[PDB]
């Protein structure tokens, strides 16, 4: 009845692999429009069109940061675009602007025969992730476009913490011991600020700022609350609306907060 699920039901043991059922490839974009450059990742065979996710890394970062995004959650059926910034020193308004610009290249790509994504995408359905200033910048996304179907940023940071009229689901990757955007002056006010929408504080134990990225230590946690909430708002997926919203009782987090999120 839902005609945006795709894949087999999932388990616990598969969302929490490096890998799902789909197998993924990946391209290169030719001409990046409105960003510095960009790698598409998608599945092959998904059973029908899937939502789009850009994701973003943060100040003088470029896309290894972010980069295992990209292969976790195609292989459950997205089309992934990891982007580097115009400048390693853009701020958080800049990224938004790229990472949403980065979403209209993925939306042509669909439209456009020569490219290994055409005809994909449903480009009504898509989501915004990224780090730090690039978590910063996914908010900003979130705010200026309530179009968007979900977001999940991961140690945010931006000038300002009042993010009131989100309406987008966003879940809220946080690091514990987080020194450069630190969780009590950044992500938890944040979190605090959004009272119109569903959303999720997940504080990884012990992490530092960089928590969440490539060759993290916690990789199957954090890969299957990234995948879980993705598929429940992007999809609708109701299969995933436990995975989603459920306190992982897990010593890996050190504090976990959601609202507006039923299983």
């Amino acid at each position: 009845t839902n005609p945006y699920a795709r894949g087999p039901n999932p388990t616990a043991a598969s969302l929490e692999a490096s890998a799902g059922p789909f197998t993924v490839r990946s391209f290169t974009v030719s001409r990046p429009s409105g960003y510095g450059a960009g790698t598409v990742y998608y599945p092959t065979n998904a059973g029908g069109t899937v939502g789009a996710i850009a994701i973003v890394p943060g100040y003088t970062a470029r896309q290894s940061s972010i980069k295992w995004w990209g292969p976790r959650l195609a292989s459950h059926g997205f089309v992934v675009i990891t982007i580097d910034t115009n400048s390693t020193l853009d701020q958080p308004s800049s990224r938004s602007s790229q990472q949403m610009a980065a979403l209209r290249q993925v939306a042509s790509l669909n439209g456009t025969s020569s490219s290994p994504i055409y005809g994909k995408v449903d480009t009504a359905r898509m989501g915004v992730m990224g780090w730090s200033m690039g978590g910063g910048g996914s908010l900003i996304s979130a705010a200026n476009n309530p179009s968007l179907k979900a977001a999940a940023p991961q140690a945010p940071w931006d000038s300002s913490t009042n993010f009131s009229s989100v309406t987008v689901p966003t879940l809220i990757f946080a690091c514990e011991n987080d020194s450069i955007a630190p969780v009590n002056s950044s992500a938890l006010p944040i979190y605090d600020s959004m009272s119109r929408n569903a959303k999720q504080f997940l504080e990884i134990n012990g992490g530092s700022h960089s928590c969440a990225n490539s060759g993290n230590s916690n990789q199957a946690l954090i890969g299957k609350k990234g995948v879980a909430w993705m598929k429940r708002f992007m999809d609708n997926d109701t299969r995933y609306s436990t995975f989603a919203c459920e306190n992982p009782n897990s010593t890996r987090v050190s504090d976990f907060r959601t609202a507006n999120c039923s299983l």
